[PDB]
């Protein structure tokens, strides 16, 4: 399939550190390298630079909200182009904030797009109802129509234009969702598959009913937006906001080669990862290794096996 | 949900001392203020005091029998309370024993009560087929009417009444039965999901027809039993008979979840949390930590969310 | 049921030494004894003892080539003999080449047979497709009457006449599958559980699919081939090619309880145990108690539990 990559090292969506160096953990791992060596037309679009901003007190609660703001415009400039040129976006992230920018940039392009968005947390507080003000839990908040005239002008997201509305959107992970967020979720009547749903039906019928979800009125653009923090820590522990009973390797894998079947794939988001969190070297190298390999699933690496058009018998 | 916590620190059902310090640890947890931290109503009903009977010799083989015996029999005393206070009875154990009088005692006020038994033992050996002698192996065999005949008269338990029939309970979890216990299975025609019914099925549709043998005839009562070593020893270790191949995390929460949502859940059970029994400080508080979990669930925590019935746009 | 144990002390279808003490390390862990403590009547036909062959030098790529052939050719003799002696095959491994002679000898004496390939790796290369020319994983290219015509005279193998035909084999857990196996395994059609299809349909499904298929026409002797690096490494560490996101315990033991219940298996192998990569003695017992389940479990023992046709209420 065909790919720009664009790494997007910003961690001000969240407090600590070294999430900014994902893009770098992640391309030391062989990620464009891999993914050449399957069938893929890869082009980088570099690392985005993202200038300091030194005065940036926060608005009311929320914190950094012009270096998020700014971040979040220069990658969307970003993603517009590479999907300009006829290729998937490919966001190496970075904290989860940038997914403001990654899906306005992408719908700039294709404003018909549909989102999943696999993750522990909804991350769709709004500044009024987040606790915490760290923006990389309100990037949906920002996102969606429908919350039009709940999200006050702050400093920064001038630039911003609701893209996507409630029912283009399915969430699937969910294990830690604030009372504002589940009301929220109830209220705008957005689909998701929380782990309960994932225990219930198996992640096989949670896929088709995504699928057919987003898909059954007609072929649409996909995004995915994947927080690592979706998949249990012992599979992805250097991550910000880790929380036990999430999905496994293999679901993990199961969701992006079934998105990767569906040849709709147009935009994605590998988020959250964070080198200077694993408590051990093993910690950092298991969290990339599995992030690379949820990636390279996203553009058809399959556990069946993968061959080209010709004889092998020779 | 309202509720009545008993704290019961009495391990002579078993050989391992530390058993008695699960409601120390629970506690300690902050189990009591988290469940008000939910929608809960809570009234502790203290520890109960289980003064020391020195002259115990074994009956037959049968170990501790008046010690185990006087325990339950005061803790069937203490859940008929609270049942008649109209709260749903929280045992924090304890070795499973105590259930001989948790389900006695609850039964006592709501004798058509049905019986979730989450375990990887069905603890129904007899007297006669316990080949340890451990009376947390067997609590089962003392409940049921069908065995009637079949329980000679042990000293301590006089006062006991066969409460549940054979049709009346359900086990979730079962990977170590002895043959004895297997007899009675199929002979009495117990309802059970091993594990391997679950794997085979689904923890969802086990559930589902876990609920629907109980419930189909008429709504009643529900008894959840839960042994801490139903979920695998990777969840709970600081446990005295852990079994590899257990039910995970999120099967674990996924039962309780579905008990929640019936609005019939009136006992609860929560045992062999042993602290003493981790290899590391990170092996109790990882058990403590399911324990409290599991325990939430039962009471309204959801993974999808909660919220109150107020407007959060505001 | 009745068995027929043969210890494969071989290693040389791979490079790494250790493989060869399998049947050892089980031996030690009570395997025998296990069985015959189930309804199990045990004769061993011991270790074969595998001459060296100290002129060996690679056939093209392909390394050991006379060593593993003889090693096979030998194999096949005696499991016919235990198959004879009207008594399933346990092949208690060694690497997975063995698997020529096991189920070329094992077809001897039953043509008919079916086979459940249980494994990470789909271990169809020919000596011309594969890169590192392990013969490990070339055994099922011997086997398949479709690839004659594909497999040159390797010294060694002249004894080999292929038994089986693509639509008489199933493969389960397959996640490391090469190109021109993928191939191969397309274009003869064969049928296959990958990961993904264990996650999609679940392990109860993917068993209902797979003895369906291949016992639906008829009822057939069959041929287990377990490959213990089929089942996640947190389970099976200690084994030469291990690969991520595997079978659980669960569902390994689900695999073979299934098999026992058809009261057909007539041969299997317990195979590439390989106590010297454990990089602990408990990755060591670890595995091995693992394999010894799996095995157990292939001969009747059940997780809901098992009791003699006597009363044991007495
Ligand atoms: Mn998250
Ligand atoms: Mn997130
Ligand atoms: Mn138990
Ligand atoms: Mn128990
Ligand atoms: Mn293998
Ligand atoms: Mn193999």
């Amino acid at each position: 399939r065909t790919i720009g990559i664009i790494g997007a090292p910003f961690s001000k969506g969240q407090p600590r550190g070294g999430v900014e160096e994902g893009p770098t953990v992640l391309r030391k791992a062989g990620l464009l390298e891999k993914l050449k060596e399957q069938e893929c037309d890869v082009k980088d679009y570099g690392d985005l630079p993202f200038a300091d901003i030194p005065n940036d007190s926060p608005f009311q609660i929320v914190k950094n909200p012009r270096s998020v703001g700014k971040a979040s415009e220069q990658l969307a400039g970003k993603v517009a182009e590479v999907k300009k040129n006829g290729r998937i976006s490919l966001v190496l992230g970075g904290d989860h904030s940038l997914a403001i920018g990654s899906i306005s940039g992408h719908a700039r392009v294709h404003p018909d797009l549909g989102v999943i968005w696999v993750d522990a947390h909804t991350d769709i507080n709004t500044p009024l109802t987040t606790t915490s003000g760290n923006l990389h839990g309100q990037p949906v908040s920002f996102l969606l129509k429908e919350l039009k005239g709940k999200i006050p002008d702050v400093p920064g997201f001038s630039w911003v234009t609701p893209c996507i509305s409630a029912k283009d959107i399915v969430y699937i992970g969910l294990r830690d969702v604030d009372p504002g967020e589940h009301y929220i979720l109830k209220t705008l009547g957005i689909k998701y598959f929380s782990m309960t749903e994932v225990d219930r039906l198996g992640i096989g019928k949670v896929m088709e009913e995504t699928l057919s979800y987003l898909l059954g009125r007609k072929k649409r653009p996909i995004h995915l937006s994947f927080d690592v923090d979706g998949l249990d820590p012992s599979f992805t522990p250097a991550t910000g906001t880790p929380v036990v009973g999430g999905l496994t390797y293999r679901e993990g894998l199961y969701i992006t080669e079934e998105i990767y079947k569906t040849g709709l794939l147009s935009g994605l988001d590998i988020m959250e990862v964070n080198p200077s969190l694993g408590k051990t070297p093993e910690e950092v190298t298991r969290t990339v290794n599995t992030a690379v390999a949820i990636t390279l699933a996203c553009f058809g690496l399959a556990r069946e096996g993968n061959h080209k058009p010709i004889d092998y018998l020779n």
